[PDB]
């Protein structure tokens, strides 16, 4: 077997040491932009968010009326697949066809919009989602270094070419990100056991903290457009528990976070609003969980989320923060922030 | 005295991560079998396993209904050997004559079914067990770098040649492995302090990190194959708390794993079933218990564990997570994952 | 981004291992004095504290009846500059004028007595605050590495000279006190995190443990000192939770420390005793606490800390301990604590 | 100031790995003698314990009767010098001609006893002490790094040579060790902060894992020995929660171990039996406390202690244990179980 140097960190086990600010560094003027999809060097990318956030492929949490609402901030959701193929597509042509600020759109001044697909239905989910719109896909799977996303993506380059931008994962490491990087990603998402409604333990025992993970898929990114003049954008998925682990993500070289919990809170997800004993809840399960499979085990879990409120202002509330705390390492930019950020890890006692 | 670089660590301090999956790795596709004795570079094991679950040598564990449950799923039992000499054979003999699918049988057809013997009785108790035919003989000790087991199998090898088989045990290190190697022991147990009746500070204070011990006496292990060309198969036994333990057991090299509260939940092992408040559990002890030595101190504990049914269903469960994380790490079987699999240490705070 | 080699540390995973002690040790023949401003090579410090202890620069802390409190038993306020000019102005003219030992005093037997400013309203505060006869002042903020800081001196620098004396922080780094040293701070403060009424998880996720912190700061003052013939003090501000932390700050290299919580519990405190089920409490809140900023989140918190009673018996037995165990470490100064104690990290699993 | 590349550890964060364990080797065989005052190579030491326990220089500790009893046993008592001169000779003498087995005695058949002095009455007490017949006396402080120690020492090898043995302490590191054996004394103390009445924390914050100490100042020592010929005997004193502590303190080299709480619970302790809630307990407090230095701090506490009987079968528990783990260490002897003991350290999440 292969053994690693050092044991691998969550989030929760860094902090940031402040750089020189600059007095042209204010929030107001901070700039979220951030690539989606690759670009050769030179270039840019064809698809940039106004804000590195992006809510996750599930079932509770990006409906149509949460893709609105981020596209609106900025940001984009990717429709959960793990529906009919014609129920999503209805979900997403709802989202582009809305309108018949940092809003995210098209050259048609059309929301933005995502949608997940699987390694199995691709043939027929895929063409539908096209049809319906879709700006960008993404295979969502708990272990993406797998032959079935090499064939999934090399048959959308087949009959789409580059048109059609597919993101595939999840990986935690070089080599998994490598593997999808070579079979024609667009971008690459990391992450597997760091989610709220994770319980990796009491499942299969697969995983890495989720700041490894990044830091060390980062590098290898890194590495992958000097080599090839590439640029993969790579997307921390889960393992957020707090505004400053969305900072630390971006830092440590995620171009964008992706995250459910976070969304599941507010009014525009798609579940139900629950009050229990005075507290209102929202209704937050994993896609791994049999109630949504079901469209003796389980590898997720349904449980509730304490309700936020609307979008916007939550969002608006920690991305003030994200700036804040970029201007004190001397970041007016994500990408200055990657290049100057100092992060330290903290000991267990300190915690 | 002699100290170390490491500190040792548990199971729980490690994780998998995935590595390529192909097309063809799915859970019914993965093979599961592995060597129970030693055998010479070029040949194959006598005796195989069909799946790399073994009873412990325990009198709450491996009595008879559990042997022959287990052997029918492909596994095998190790009669308990802390009771009287015709106890122990009446039982082993019920199990070669009891038929007077992956099960575990001779050439017969037989159920296969292992004995545990100590270094004391072992001139009438072995043959006895051999009489009753017995398929494979262990010494049952928690510290088995002892020269009393060097002159239990080197009667045996006297008396009865290699056509006895007898694993022995327990050992935590390289040192260990090897004395028992040199000594002939047909399969070396690995585990001190792991088990879960085990509370080894307020004990003797001796023991090891399951992981840690089973990293090092594989290592050894295969440093003496490529010296003698004699491959002996070893035992993790205890320490076992998750279904993930298993694979990570394996994957660190562990050619199979013994276990006593995992069986003594199920309907067959020998304690009594009791109903506390609603509750309907099991009992089990340790061997080092004085309600087991009986046949001012404890090396043991004597306590209850959660009904879990028939043996058959469960182990079917554990067995498909097995087999679903070794297709995430790319192996169809054991020795392909324990070629491939890349394990991590995961951070005090993670937990 | 950049990383470190090691995690960083809190005063609590340390201990000091004794040294010689000699005959002539004994905790009254202890010197605690301490220089407060930086001098030159070959010089003494213009102001020299008797007790390395200061108030924090906090509306709850440093009132007038602190100062003056303080000021006689030989250590020095710094009178919150969370308030208006004029306010601030009279606090200190009221200590300044307050006779109209080891007490902390002027030429004229005036009582010391230092004043926070502000990067915004100095061109007016300063001018006030020396008019009213601040001793020193100090630039309060939670990240010091910043351009308006170098500002903010140098204006003071070209309307005063070195007349005026003005600390300037927080920083956590080499880098940081670096930068304020060339800027030309007075003394600079160390300390971002640490503090009692600090969440800084919930908060921007900026800090770094406060032995690290100042370890590192005076490594590289001590640098500083070598390359210029310029010895800047350094404060340890925030994280002190024990008296022994006190000690360690000390023989770490801090030439004296900022405490908050501590001095908040005393009867000379300005915030209101309140009783509590049978117990007398004092209000203590933080400097970005909603209540303090106010003269839909918060940098800091509102709590009670136990009444201790007066100020003077209270820091007469903390430093009677300090002496202690600066004899334990064969020192009788603070400047012998700092080049002979033999300072060890303690374990997480002693914690 | 002074720093080290590594933690320090408590004995909770070690594990014995076992050795050969030969056919010789069982418990009653076990020889547990070691000696108790230095000597040169080639010799042997005047005075050698039955077993390597001796009671804490304690007033709930060590009294006449506890003296007596572990006399008795083998091991020796050093009665408290924390009382009047001539209540603590009544005590010494009273032992010393109480006949007016493994019990420790001396030439006339009399068990040998010990007895605590301080660094300041010893012109008067040493005197009274040796006229009372004390085998061996020893100097007690939470800090013997000190010339008050050297001093105290040297008045008594001046006035009667290498006569009178006296042992000192305490010490955590080597060069406090070798201080103390230049110094001359005939066995070095080591521990501060691991007992169990010790809050260090909330003291001077002075200390070092007893393991740590241990190992450091047992190097050291045979570093000495080998220099000068001369062995000079350590105790472990303190931090001993576990009787598996025991066999770890002296498999790091440690001739003896003094312990007070253990001892305490026994019936012969001098202090009084309670009975609280149907649990019978004793009563114990550190020198430290205010209860027994009067004879606004404090640097022990003050508390009880379950009952446990009387000493001789308590100890006999103990030891048998310890005797069993040496077996597994493959040592019959504490010399051989230092010489192959194989230590490790556990990792936090372990604990
Ligand atoms: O262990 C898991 N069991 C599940 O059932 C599950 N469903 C989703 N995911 C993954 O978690 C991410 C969302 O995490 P947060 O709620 O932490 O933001 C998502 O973006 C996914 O990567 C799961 N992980
Ligand atoms: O500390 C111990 N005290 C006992 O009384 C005891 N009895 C058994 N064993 C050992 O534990 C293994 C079973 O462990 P699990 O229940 O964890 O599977 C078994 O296979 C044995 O290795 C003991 N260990
Ligand atoms: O996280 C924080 N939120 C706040 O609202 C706050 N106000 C003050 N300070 C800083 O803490 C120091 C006082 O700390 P102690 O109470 O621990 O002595 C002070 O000296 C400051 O450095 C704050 N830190
Ligand atoms: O922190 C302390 N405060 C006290 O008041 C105190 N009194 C004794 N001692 C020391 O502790 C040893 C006994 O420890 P145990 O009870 O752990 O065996 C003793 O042998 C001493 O080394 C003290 N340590
Ligand atoms: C697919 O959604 C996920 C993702 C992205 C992740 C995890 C996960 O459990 C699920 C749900 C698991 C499902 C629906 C079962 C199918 C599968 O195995 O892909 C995880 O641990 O890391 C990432
Ligand atoms: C023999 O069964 C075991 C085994 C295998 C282990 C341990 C143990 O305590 C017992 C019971 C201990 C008994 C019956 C006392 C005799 C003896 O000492 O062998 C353990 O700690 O690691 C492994
Ligand atoms: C200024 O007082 C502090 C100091 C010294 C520190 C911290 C802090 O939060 C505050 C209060 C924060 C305020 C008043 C908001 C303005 C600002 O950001 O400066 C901290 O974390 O380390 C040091
Ligand atoms: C003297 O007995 C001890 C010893 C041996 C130790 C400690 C201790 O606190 C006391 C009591 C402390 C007293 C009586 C105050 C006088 C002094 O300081 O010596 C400790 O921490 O390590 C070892
Ligand atoms: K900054
Ligand atoms: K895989
Ligand atoms: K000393
Ligand atoms: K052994």
């Amino acid at each position: 077997a292969k053994y690693y140097n050092e044991p691998c960190h969550t989030f929760n086990e860094y902090l940031l040491i402040p750089g020189l600010s600059t007095v042209d560094c204010i929030p107001s003027n901070v700039n979220l932009s951030t690539p989606l999809v690759k670009f050769q060097k030179g270039q840019q990318s064809e698809i940039n968010l106004k804000i590195p956030l992006v809510s996750a492929i599930m079932q509770s949490v990006s409906g149509e009326k949460m893709a609105i609402a981020l596209a609106r901030e900025g940001g984009i959701s990717f429709i959960f697949g793990s529906q009919s193929i014609e129920s999503q597509a209805a979900m997403v042509h709802a989202v582009k066809n809305f309108k018949a600020h940092n809003e995210l759109v098209d050259s048609q001044k059309r929301y933005l919009v995502g949608a997940g697909i699987n390694t199995r239905d691709f043939r027929e989910r895929v063409p539908a989602l096209v049809e319906a719109g879709a700006d960008v896909l993404c295979i969502d799977s708990s272990d993406g270094f797998s032959e079935w996303q090499k064939i999934t993506i090399g048959w959308i380059r087949e009959k789409y070419g580059d048109k059609v931008k597919v993101g595939a994962g999840n990986i935690v490491d070089g080599e998994g990100f490598r593997y999808l990087a070579d079979a024609g990603a667009d971008f690459i998402k990391i992450g597997i056991g760091g989610g709220s409604i994770c319980i990796t333990r009491e499942q299969k025992g697969i995983g890495r903290g989720q700041a490894t993970a990044v830091i060390d898929v980062v590098a290898e990114r890194n590495k992958y457009f000097e080599e090839t003049g590439i640029y993969i954008p790579v997307c921390s998925d889960g393992g957020i528990v707090y505004d400053y682990h969305m900072t630390l993500a971006l830092a440590m070289g995620a171009d964008f976070i992706m995250l459910g919990r976070y969304f599941a809170r507010f009014e525009e997800s798609p579940t139900r609003k629950v009050t229990i004993n005075g507290s209102v809840m929202k209704e937050y399960w994993g896609e791994g969980s049999s109630r949504a499979r079901n469209w003796s085990f389980e590898e997720g879990v349904d449980s509730y989320v304490p309700y936020a409120g609307k979008l916007k202002d939550n969002v608006e509330a920690s991305l003030n923060k994200v700036k804040s705390t970029m201007c004190n390492c001397g970041a007016l930019t994500i990408p200055q922030l990657q290049s100057k950020a100092k992060i330290t890890l903290v000991s267990s006692v300190s915690i």
